[PDB]
């Protein structure tokens, strides 16, 4: 049994009756052919407003009967529209089991004076035979069943999936409002006259630098006025947003000073970030300066790229005065350039 | 497996309905051919405006399908213009499988008002013989499922191009080398005699109930100890684990108690996270305990999903010694499953 | 669209056109057709007459 | 015809796009069998969202099309899942009319990079000879036009549910009586001498420039008498019929100054539907005074029509002698419509 997110239960409401109908001094029916007797009105507790009853001939009620009892069942109030219904019938014996059971095949519906039964029920010979034991003491007995179908209905239900939804990661989250919101600051950050705040652990795990003079037992002196005079303040918060968060919001305007923070510092996450910002405005000027920052602070990857840019584009590199420069003030790094070029893509003459 | 400049990821949308449909006192079929009767509007939470319905004809729909049961399917409400959709029926016999399980080679075009089926479904005769086992007690158990296709979307993915890339992130390693190489700590703990050390700041950013304890009261005489005995050790560390991480490893192993220790200090992820894990944790034999602690420690859609499930299986929940204490201890939780079953069974 | 009128606003009806038609009897014949889209009731008998302005 | 209590008006809406298309050289084909040249990404104005293009195959695009011209309409980018469409295709021949036209009678399904219409379009031969004249000066002509169905609505409109009815709005009629009855005016204005009576607060309702000349420096001393020695009275009394009833009946009979008194007043609304008729009354031989005016009193969507209108008739506008007098008074009018005409001739 797969389970399903939808469901409906189409239930059509059925009742059942429980009727008995025994008349006494059978073998006189006082009457010829086509004579009936009409019984008492019956129902049962709910809706108690369908009145049923039941008509007999003993004799048979038409000429191609004759030897035959035949049974109906008439419906005489109907409060609704119009009701079908299913019926079983039976003839109770001297000990009382049914004998002679037939029911019908269709729902019939009804209507008031609509009748519906078996005129062809039983032989009146086989009903009068005494060894059949169908007529006790002078008496006989009936069984009705009738059942009642009504209006169908659906409650339908939606199943439950209703799994459990977890939240997400917040620790980015908290601990950057930390870091604006300062609660209980251990140490007192300078930078170029602001007066920054900070904790200490979550500096001394993010950066070996700051751990260096930290763990030295300089606690009581430098951790209430640490100077720091490289960076500029803007830079500098926005590091400690790095810090504290592990994003970079606004890197792209800043690429080369954050670079240079992040040289002086040893965040190397932050130094591929800014090999990531500083790679992607790759000029045919701006290479010659991006390759100083680039030796001046370590880098690897840019640097290299750097040097693959040139070589690419030494085309006009070479009319830039940032390149002329690049000569006088930095010997090694041109025969670098030089070295690179030399053994890789220009090996064809 | 060689690796391209780009890559285009071209994905159709593709959702999944299933549906479960039950009809009682079927051999009264009431009627002749030409019979209709149908099913009631269904739809999932996506997108909420596409109700379907089945629709059978009991009978048969034409002189040709004298003894074949016919069962179709007609959409309903749909606010778009087309929408096709590939479906599967079958017949859930007396045990539960599936008994021909026919599917539709195509997804056909479905409009406000069309229907498509099996007009030769199952055979008349075939299906009111009792031995085949298709009708059990006089019951007919019908399972939809509908696969209906959107507009499919493109990506358009560009890798290679620029090779710069991020190293990731060192944040949790390093918070857990913290743990390791102990620390020069805001604060020293007491958790039952062993001493551990932890931080103030970062208590307060995740913890309401730990920034309230230390900024008031405390952070003026007491700021260096503070003593909790109320939470064992071997839990109390990965509780702060989790605090420290923002995740937590060993949860199933030990869930029944720091779920109680997450209610003591008020960390919402933690109290869903093993939320779940005891979710995944119900059973028949404990079911009656995971109500206890939910409804002891402030549980909500976890106190939900066990009176489910309990309503699910009160058969043999009864029967368990767990739930026998239960009623002694704590009735409103018997009222409330009382409540809730009888929701269950307001029909009947 | 569904229609009714204001009494007793439960026996709603709509409508059915075929523009090409159902069968291969209908190749070049307009099909009309009229359905019970929702009945409280458990059955309802009714005479319907359709015109062309 | 009777009333019927309900209606319903099923409406499926219908866009449709015009178009040319022009090639010059159809003899230098440039290539033999297999070549197709397509045409520039196409739209109309709304919604703008439904990018079409052409494509043709000079030669044909099988072997049974050898001798046929072979003509297809592409789908190239829709925002929308799928789009149906019923599309006619048409040869301008060399006097302008329409030869050989044939269109389609599905209406196809369109998608992303799908195709559709005639291989065999028309006799390349046929187009080859000279006599039929359906080859002007060595260039090809064709006129596309097709229509897009939409999905459909309905306004489901029920009637008779109330006889009862509002009367819409007679607010403009009683404020045109406002003006004739004149209902004991505040403000006496003086046009050239004659006597014009005007209230107060709902001219500085809609007018910017008279707000600020009412409360400054008038209301304070000369409250009740002010002179308007500019406009002329027989539009003046037509252009204040406007700021009271909402509308102007006389609009086309002097809408040569009513537009001059309109950006003098700074009346936005009236300065649009003025340079509406402005706009209708173009012509070659009055371009020029057009466009002074446009120039004038600061009109920009006429100043573009017009200039516009003086690019595409410069042959014959130049001939006219207010054409010449406003070269010798407006240099720069000169000078814009030498940028526009050099920005539409930028390919030459």
């Amino acid at each position: 049994g797969p389970v399903a997110e939808s469901w409906c239960y189409t239930q059509i409401k059925v009742v059942k009756f429980s009727y008995m109908w025994t008349i006494n001094n059978f073998s006189f029916c006082r009457e010829e052919m086509g004579e009936v007797i009409k019984s008492s009105t019956f129902s049962s507790g709910a809706n108690d407003k369908l009145k049923w009853c039941l008509r007999v001939n003993p004799k048979g009620l038409d000429e191609e009967s004759k030897d035959y009892l035949s049974l109906y069942l008439l419906l005489v109030s109907c409060p609704k529209s119009e009701v079908r219904a299913k019926f079983k019938f039976s003839i109770l014996n001297a000990k009382g089991e049914e004998t002679k059971a037939m029911e019908s095949q269709r729902a019939y519906r009804f209507v008031q004076g609509k009748d519906w039964g078996f005129k062809k029920f039983i032989r009146r010979d086989f009903l009068l035979d005494e060894a059949n034991g169908l007529l006790p003491d002078d008496k006989l007995t009936l069984f009705c069943e009738v059942s009642v179908v009504q209006d169908s209905v659906n409650i339908s239900g939606q199943n439950t999936m209703n799994m459990v939804k977890v939240p997400e990661c917040r620790l980015a989250d908290e601990l950057g409002g930390l870091w604006e919101n300062s609660r209980f600051t251990d140490c007192c950050l300078c930078v170029a006259g602001q007066e920054f705040q900070a904790h200490k652990a979550i500096l001394a795990a993010r950066s070996p630098v700051f751990s260096a003079m930290f763990e030295h037992e300089m606690e009581e002196s430098k951790k209430n006025r640490v100077e720091i005079n490289d960076v500029e303040p803007e830079v500098f918060k926005e590091m400690m947003c790095f810090i504290y968060t592990g994003k970079a919001p606004n890197l792209d305007k800043m690429a080369d000073d954050l670079l240079a923070a992040a040289d002086k510092y040893a965040l190397e996450r932050l130094k591929v970030m800014c090999e990531d910002a500083l790679c992607s405005n790759l000029s045919v000027e701006n290479a010659a300066e991006i390759l100083i920052l680039a030796d001046l602070h370590s880098a690897d990857q840019l640097k290299t790229q750097a040097v693959d840019f040139i070589n690419y584009h030494a085309s006009d590199v070479l009319e830039t005065s940032g390149w002329k420069s690049m000569v006088v003030s930095h010997p090694h790094l041109v025969a670098e350039a030089y070295r690179s070029l030399a053994s890789a893509q220009c090996p064809f003459l």
